[PDB]
C-alpha cells in the first residue's frame, strides 16, 4: 500500500456492500462528506526551505501523554462490523504506532478489554436518556485507565443515512454494544461530566467559533472540529473550514482537534498549519481493518508516519510546533 | 421515499414528456433554473451544540395563522396536467399537514371548490388587461376564506420556454382555467390591490434589494424572493443570492419568503439561518401528485417535515426563530 | 429556430470543415474563446418589478443614427466563405432589420457595393503597410456613406489560429478581398484617422482601462471593448470582464460598445447591465448565413429582437437607458 | 509542431511507460502538478494597444549575459532516459537557441562534457552528506565556465512518487550520475557557496516571501519561485501564486524566476506580466528530445520564441520589460 486510497479499494473488495455502506456514507445528499474532501483539496501549503532538519520529530504532547504523531484513531461504532477482532485490532496496532486510540461508547468489544491492551486510550461518550448511564461509563473509563473523556456533542439523534435506509441496514446478529438510547447532551451534561472526572474533557463536534469559546469556559480540555464525517447535519460546514477561526477564537485555551476527509500525510500537515494540535482520522483506519486486520491497520499508520514525516521536512519542518507556524493560501 | 429525488424519477416515468417539460423546464438556456440549485448547494450552515431540544417545534406564526413548517405549497397553474384530482389532492394534504396552500388564479379546479377543502389557504393573482377580472378574483378569494393575497409581479407576460416551443406544448382540451390576458402589474396595481382587500398582501418574484424596501413602504405584509423557479428572466439572479441582503433592508418590516430549489429539510434550514420567514415548494409537490395523488403529497410533506425537525435538532435548534439565527458560511 | 444554438448545429452541417474551423475557432488553446462565454455565464441580473412598460422600446441613438436594437453586426472577414450572397446577403437583413452593419476592410464584396444596400452602415478599417491605402479606404468609405469608421487596433498581425494550422486552411479561389500587408496601428495612426474624416471614430479591441481613457482623449466617439472573439492573443481577458470598470472611467467621454460571446438577448440586457452602449456579434450572423443566407440573417435578428424586448421587460425595463442602470451580480 | 503539447503526445508513443511516468509524475496525489496547471489558466492579461512595435525583441540580460528568450531549460536530471545523446542534444538545442541551459548535478553526461558545447550554461546544486563533494561541484562548474549555480533548496530528499512506486522505477543499467546522497542544506550551506564563488547564486524552490527577502539579505542573484514541478511537497502552492507577492518583497533586489507548468509562450507572457524576470521550462523540452533528439528541442525552442514573440506583440509590449508592466485578472 502506497497510500490510503489503495486500502478503500481493498476494503470494498471484501465488505458486504450494505457495511461497506454504513461506512462510506453520510447523511442526507452527502454534500458534507464530499464538502470534506474538497475543503481539504483547496488549501495549499506555502513550504519553508534551508531549515535545520537534521532531527524531524512528528511527536506531540496531548492530554498529558507523548503521541507518535499529531494523530488520533477516531471513534468509530461497532469495529467487529469490519473484522472479527474488531477494536483489538485496531488498538493494538494504535498502541504499537504510538498514537492514542479512541474506545467508542458503542464498541463491539467492552471498553475493559480495549483498554487492557495498553497503549494510554481515549474514551468516547454518548449522552444516554438514563443520565447514570453516561456517568457510570465515565467512570468505568477512568478506573480502566483511558486518559481522555471525548464527548460527542453532535449526536441528538443519528442523522438520516439514506444508504443504510435504501439497504435496510442492520446490525448482524453476531455484533452488539458490548458495553451495555440517544439523549441530547447540553451544556449542563458537560459540567456534569467535567464534575465526574478529573480526566480532560473533549468536546467533538464543535463548528461555531462561540460554542468553541464556551468549551474553554466550560473547563474543555479539547474540542474537536468536526462534522460527524458528514454522517450528522448535511450541509454542516466542514470543520476544517472553520478550523483557523477556532484556533484564533480560543487562543491556547484548549487543544484544538480536527477531523474530516484526512486521507494522507500532507492532509495532517495542512491541518497543522491551519492551526490543529492533531487529527483524528476515521474511515481509513476502517479500511484497513477490513483488508488486513491488525498488520494492515499497522501498515496504514506506518505509512501515514511516513507521510507525515516526508510533507514535516519537505515543508521545512522540524516540529509540529513549526508546522502550526506555517502559512496556507487557498486555490 | 427517502428523499425528495426519488419522487422526480416517478413522475417522470409516469407522465407524458411534454407535460414534464412543462413541469421541470425553465426559460432560455435554463442558466437561472440550475442556478436555483448550486447557489443552496454552496451555502453551508454552521449549526450550534449543547442546546436544549426538548421541545423542538417547527411550528410559525404567518399572516395570522399557525402553520406546521416553514413552508406552504408555491403557485403552480393547471395541477390537472399532473393528476386527475389536481389542486383539490394537493390542497387535502396541504391542509392535513399543516401547510398552507397557494390557490393559483390559473388553477384547473375553481379556487371556490379548492377552499372548500379548508386548511386555511392562500390566493395567487395574476394581474390581468380587464383590471376588474383581477379585483373580482381578489373578492372571491377573500369571501372564500383565503387567508392572504399572494400578488405575482415577475409576469408581465410568460418567459420564453424553450422546451415548451420544441415539443409544441398546449393544454389538453381537459384542463382549463377554472375561474374563468397577462397584463404588467404596476406599484399601482398593488395598491388598488391593498385599497381592495384588509388580507395581507404578498409580492412575490421580487429580487432587487430596492423593491423589498419598497414592497414594504407600499403596505405589502410580505414578500417572496424568487426568481419564478427559473421559468422567467433567464439569468436572473437565484432569490437565495438575495436574500440575506433583502432581509436586511426590510428590517422586520414584513416577512421574507424565498423560494427555488428547496429540495430538502436541510435547504429549508438553509433558508431560514439566511433570514426567510418560510419557503415556498413548487416542483416537488407536483412530482408527488403527479407519483400518488393525494397519499403521493402527503407522504412528500411528512418527509419534509421529518426532515426540517431532524435539520433544526441537529443544528441546536428548538425553534425556527433559533434557526434564523444561525450562522452561514459559502463553500 | 428558437435560439441561436440552433443555427450553430445548422451551418456545421452545411460547411466545410476548414470553413467552419476558420469561424469557430480562437488563437492559440482557444483559452479566451472559451472564457467569453464562461464570463458572460457568470453573470446575473438583478430584474426590477412592477414598472411601466406599456411602451417597451429597444432603440438606441448611437453615432448619429437610431438603431432597433442596441446591437450591431461585427465586422467578420470574407463572408462569401459562407454563403454565395456573402454580404450582401447579410447587409441586406441588418437594413431591413435596422441593426448597423459593419463592412470590413477584407470584405469578398466591395465597399461600395455593400454600402449601396442601404441600411446605413459602418466601415471597419485595419491600418495597412502602404498607409495610404488605409486612408483612402476611409475616404471610399465616407463618399460611399458609412457612418462611422471602426479602427480595429488588437491586429498588428493575426493570431495563432492551431485549427487554420492544422487543417492548411487558405481561401479558396472564389473568395477575394475585393476592396483591394497588416501594419501595426499606433496613436499616431489614429490621429491620422480622425483628421482625415469628420465621421465618428470607434476603436475596436480595447482591453485596459487606460487605453480607454485614452481612446476618449484621442477624439474617438466610442470603442469596442473586446478580445477579437478570442482570435488575436490568447489568454487575454474578456470584453465583459473589462466592460464595467472601462465604463466608469469614461464617464460618458464615448460610445462603449462590447463584444465577444453573445448568443441572447439575455446576453445583451448583461452587457447593458454593465454599462454597454451596445454589442456586436460576430459568429451567430454566420452561421445564420450559412445556415440560410438572406432570410437566415433575417430569421436570427428577429429573433435576437424577441429576445431582447423579452429580456428588458422581465428586467422591468421600458427603454435602453433603464437596462444600463440595472445592477448584476457574479455568481 | 503547432504546440508543447504536440510533442508530449510524440513522447509517450516513444518512450518506455516508466520513463515516461518518471518524466511527467508528481508526488503524492499531484494536486501541486495540477495546480501548476490550473495557476495558469486562471490568469488573464490585460493587453495594451497602439503601441510602437518597430522593432519587437524578446531578449533579456540576466546574470550577466543576454539570453533571447526570457526563459532558460530547467535543470532535469538524468536526460539519457529520454534519447542517448541525452545532455548534449539538449545543451547544443539551447545554444543555438541563444537559450541558457542549466547543467545538473545528476546529469547523465558529466558537466565538463555538457560545458564544452558553448552557450554559456549554467549550474544545478544539490547538497550532498559529504559537504565538500557539493563545493567541488561549484569549483568543477566555474571552470567549466558555468555563469550561474542554481542551488536547489526543495530536496532535503525525494518526494513521494507513487508512479515510480507502482512501476518498481529505476535507472536502466546504461544511465549514471555522470558527475560522481543529499542532504538538506540550510542558510549556512548557501553562505558557504556563496563564499566559495564569485558566481550569481541562485536559490530554486523558493516559495515563501520570507524566503524570498531572506535570499536577497544572504546574497542570492535570483530566486527561481518553484514548487519543483509539483514533485516535492504535495499541496505546495504554485509558484504562479507566490510570485507577484515575492517580486513586491524584493523590490528588485534579485532576479525572480519561476517555473511549473510553463506550456506556451503566452503562459510566459503571464509570468512575466506577474513580475518575473524569467521562466524555467521543464517536462516540454524532455518531451522534444525524446520525440527528435537535438532537431526536436530545437524545434521546441523555436515554437516558443514564435509565440513569445506573437504574445508581447499582440499585448502591446516591444520588450520584456514592458510585459512585466502589463496588468492581469484573475478568472
Ligand atoms: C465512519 C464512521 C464514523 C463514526 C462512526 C461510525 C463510522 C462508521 N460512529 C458512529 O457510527 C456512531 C453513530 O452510530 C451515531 F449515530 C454513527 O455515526 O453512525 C462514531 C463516530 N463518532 C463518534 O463520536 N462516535 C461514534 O460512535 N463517527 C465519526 C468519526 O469519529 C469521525 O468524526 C469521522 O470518521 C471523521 O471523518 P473520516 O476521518 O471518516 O473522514
Ligand atoms: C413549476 C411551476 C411553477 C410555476 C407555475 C407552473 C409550474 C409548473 N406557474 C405557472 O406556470 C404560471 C405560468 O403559466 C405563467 F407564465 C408559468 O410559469 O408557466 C405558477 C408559478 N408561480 C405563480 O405565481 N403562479 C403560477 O401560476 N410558478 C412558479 C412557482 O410558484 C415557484 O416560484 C417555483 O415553483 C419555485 O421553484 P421550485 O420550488 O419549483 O424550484
Ligand atoms: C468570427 C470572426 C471574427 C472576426 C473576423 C473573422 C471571423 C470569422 N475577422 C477576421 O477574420 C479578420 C482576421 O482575418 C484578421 F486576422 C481574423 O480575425 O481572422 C474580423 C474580425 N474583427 C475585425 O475587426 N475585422 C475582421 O475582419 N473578427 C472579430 C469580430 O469582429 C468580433 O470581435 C467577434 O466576432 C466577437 O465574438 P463573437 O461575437 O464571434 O463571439
Ligand atoms: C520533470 C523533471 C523535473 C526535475 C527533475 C527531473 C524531472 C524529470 N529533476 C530531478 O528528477 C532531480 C530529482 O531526482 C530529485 F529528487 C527529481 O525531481 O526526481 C531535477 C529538477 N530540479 C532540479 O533542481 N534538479 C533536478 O535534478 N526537476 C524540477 C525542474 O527543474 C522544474 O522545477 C520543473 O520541471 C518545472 O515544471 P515543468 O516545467 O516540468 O512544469
Amino acid at each position: 500500500y502506497v497510500s490510503l486510497a489503495d486500502l478503500e479499494r481493498a476494503a470494498r473488495d471484501v465488505l458486504p456492500g450494505e457495511i461497506f455502506d454504513f461506512l462510506a456514507g453520510g447523511s442526507g445528499t452527502e454534500a458534507s462528506l464530499v464538502a470534506n474532501r474538497t475543503a481539504l483539496e483547496r488549501v495549499f501549503v506555502i513550504p519553508r526551505m534551508l531549515r535545520d532538519l537534521t532531527d524531524v520529530t512528528t511527536e506531540i504532547d496531548i492530554f498529558g501523554r507523548r503521541a507518535a504523531l499529531p494523530m488520533a484513531v477516531a471513534p468509530v461504532a461497532y469495529q467487529r462490523l469490519f473484522h472479527p477482532e474488531g477494536e483489538l485490532a485496531v488498538a493494538r496496532a494504535a498502541r504499537d504506532a504510538g498514537v492514542p486510540y479512541t474506545i467508542c461508547t458503542l464498541s463491539s468489544v467492552s471498553l475493559e478489554e480495549i483498554a487492557a491492551v495498553g497503549g494510554r486510550p481515549w474514551f468516547q461518550l454518548f449522552w444516554l436518556r438514563d443520565e447514570k448511564r453516561s456517568l457510570d461509563l465515565v467512570r468505568r473509563a477512568e478506573d480502566a485507565g483511558c486518559e481522555a473523556i471525548v464527548f460527542t456533542v453532535d449526536v441528538p439523534w443519528m442523522g438520516r443515512r439514506l444508504r443504510d435506509m435504501r439497504n435496510g441496514f442492520a446490525l448482524p446478529e453476531w455484533v452488539t454494544a458490548a458495553n451495555f438510547e440517544f439523549a441530547p447532551a447540553t451544556w449542563e451534561s458537560v459540567e456534569a461530566v467535567r464534575a465526574h472526572t478529573d480526566l480532560p474533557v473533549v468536546l467533538k463536534g464543535i463548528l461555531a467559533v462561540e460554542d468553541a469559546r464556551r468549551a474553554v469556559d466550560a473547563g474543555a480540555g479539547g474540542i474537536v472540529v468536526s462534522n460527524h464525517g458528514g454522517r450528522q447535519l448535511d450541509g454542516a460546514v466542514p470543520g476544517i473550514e472553520m478550523l483557523g477561526e477556532i484556533v484564533a477564537a480560543v487562543s491556547g485555551g484548549c487543544e484544538v482537534l480536527v477531523d474530516g476527509g484526512i486521507r494522507s500525510g500532507g492532509d495532517v500537515l495542512k491541518a497543522t498549519a491551519l492551526g490543529a494540535s492533531a487529527v483524528l482520522v476515521g474511515r481509513p483506519v476502517m479500511w484497513a481493518l477490513a483488508a488486513a486486520g491488525q498488520d494492515g491497520v499497522r501498515q496504514l499508520l506506518e505509512l501515514l508516519a511516513e507521510e507525515v514525516r516526508d510533507a514535516m521536512g519537505l515543508a521545512g519542518c522540524e516540529s509540529v510546533g513549526a508546522a502550526r507556524r506555517l502559512n496556507t493560501k487557498l486555490g
